[PDB]
């Protein structure tokens, strides 16, 4: 395969063909990430660092940036940031190792590795979370 | 693509095609904004200094000018202020930290990055908050 992209026009000659027709390239803004696994091992040197992948990783993009994908390359899941307030959280589980933990505070964004954790509450806890908030006349009888 | 503008009469040559017709620039009172992203790496020295943005980027236009969009620029929201008495004010939530405040005082537009916050109030206290102007009669019996 190879991979086009620009303000470009060409001819498909003999034998070519377009893999899924004209794409459009990802845009993201830093509310924006992208989930994706290599192939292959590959180099990409976008910055002036060297980011070295081997033949199953993933690793995550995130940022305002385009993103055209390369040959070597799969997008795996498109994810977005999840606004926080001071107080507010949520549990997310590293599945790598296993560890979920409670991240608390500013916005944030899963990273590779991580997923929602679902915390579950013994019987009758759920309807007294939420009575506790004015429970005025049940108190008084 | 190629952005025309201004006073001026011209024959499209073969080939050439208007995208959407003839458009009408964006006037704006000091009292309207809007909100409009990037899709490519750009440079807009409008006055001396030059903002430079990125390709997933946003920012906010306000005040008494004349805008044409240009090619790489989406327009995304047209903003208008909130007004606002002294002791009056809204909750706001700047969504790339979470950090979720209350302006109060002046008129405000919300810039980039934010989005008004809906607070939400215990069972019957909503029902005392209005009741609460002129309580009279219920305070007596």
């Amino acid at each position: 395969k190879r991979v086009v992209k620009g303000e470009k026009s060409f001819f498909l000659q003999p034998g070519e063909q377009l893999e899924q027709g004209i794409q459009d390239v990802y845009v993201l803004s830093e509310q924006q990430g992208l989930l994706l696994r290599a192939l292959q091992p590959l180099e990409e040197g976008e910055d002036e660092e060297k980011v070295s992948h081997q033949a199953g990783d993933h690793w995550l993009i995130r940022g305002p940036l385009e993103y055209v994908p390369s040959a070597k390359v799969e997008v795996v899941e498109e994810r977005q940031a999840i606004p926080l307030d001071e107080n507010e959280g949520i549990y997310v589980q590293d599945v790598k190792t296993g560890k979920v933990r409670a991240v608390i505070g500013s916005t944030y964004m899963l990273t590779q590795d991580e997923v929602l954790w679902e915390k579950e509450l013994p019987p009758g806890v759920e309807e007294l979370l939420n009575k506790g908030q004015d429970p005025l006349a049940d108190r008084g009888e």
